[PDB]
RNA sequence: CCAGGAUGCCUAGUGGCAGCCCCACAAUAUCCAGGAAGCCCUCUCUGCGGCUUUUCAGAUUAGGUAGUCGAAAAACCUUUACCUGCUAC
């Protein structure tokens, strides 16, 4: 049971484009969920936490279930996703499918000399949402994810091997911190380097290419 | 709770089948505006609700606190107010 909308969803289960890196590349929406599980087989999902939410109402109140949960694998991707509904497995299915939905990439860079493969961020990043700042410091070789344990995960679904934090304002508002943390690694790429410096050419995107494959019939 | 005594126009009425035969409408004042039962009240013929109580309890309820109700001897004519109770795959 597949059938796409959307004709970058089309494009996908044609079978030209080829990984998310592309996708990334030309910042093309991604409102169906499958495409990305199609592109990244290795999607480990973790739930984070899940606060009952109470509206409250002329009689008793709503209980419904802010499931937060992780995505990720070892490459350089997270996704990040919340949601809230009264059942609970079905509330953490939807977190899962919007995680997926933003799954984004993480620019690993070199905690100083080049030398092995990159396994910590490049620049001194940082995000915010509502009172939590998360400051992603890079770190050396083998000193490990330093951070809240949230943090941490994120970090290790990401594909950080090390990194510093420096988390602040109110941490214990968990899903804020784990926004900001998100704000933060997606920072990474959009931080210019002298790296980037050089001219690219502007490739013409897999929409405008295929785009007899790709819409309806 | 009470009633009219008389200075008087009253007026021998006007209406509706006046006709005597019933209906309704028309006769200023009134001088008194006065009498009877009840009348602020205090001792009696010496009443039944107080005085404490001690016994308990009915209970009052979701639980509890403080008061209140019921059966036993001594002068005097409310069953309510208020505290305390519950969470994820």
């Amino acid at each position: 049971g597949w059938v796409p909308v959307t004709k970058l969803g089309r494009l996908v289960k044609a079978g030209k484009i080829s990984s998310i890196e592309e996708i990334f590349l030309h910042s093309l929406p991604v409102k169906e969920f499958q495409i990305i599980d199609q592109l990244l087989p290795n999607l480990k999902d973790e739930v984070m936490n899940i606060k009952p939410v109470q509206k409250q109402t002329r009689a008793g109140q709503r209980t419904r279930f802010k499931a937060v949960v992780v995505v990720g694998d070892s490459n350089g991707h997270v996704g990040l996703g919340i949601k809230t509904a009264k059942e609970v497995a079905g509330a953490i299915r939807a977190g899962i499918i919007i995680a997926k939905l933003s799954v984004i990439p993480i620019r690993r860079g070199y905690w100083g000399t080049n030398l092995g493969q990159p396994h910590s961020l490049a620049t001194k990043t940082s995000g915010k949402c509502g009172s939590v700042s998360v400051r992603l410091i890079p770190a050396p070789r083998g000193s490990g994810i330093v951070a809240s344990p949230a943090v941490k995960k994120l970090m290790q679904l990401a594909g950080v091997e090390d990194v510093y934090t420096s988390s602040t304002g109110s941490t214990r508002t968990l899903e804020n911190t784990l926004k900001a943390a998100f704000v933060a690694i997606g920072n990474t790429y959009g931080f210019l380097t002298p790296n980037l410096w050089e001219v690219q050419a502007l490739t013409p995107s897999p929409m405008d290419v295929y785009a007899d494959y790709a819409t309806a019939s």
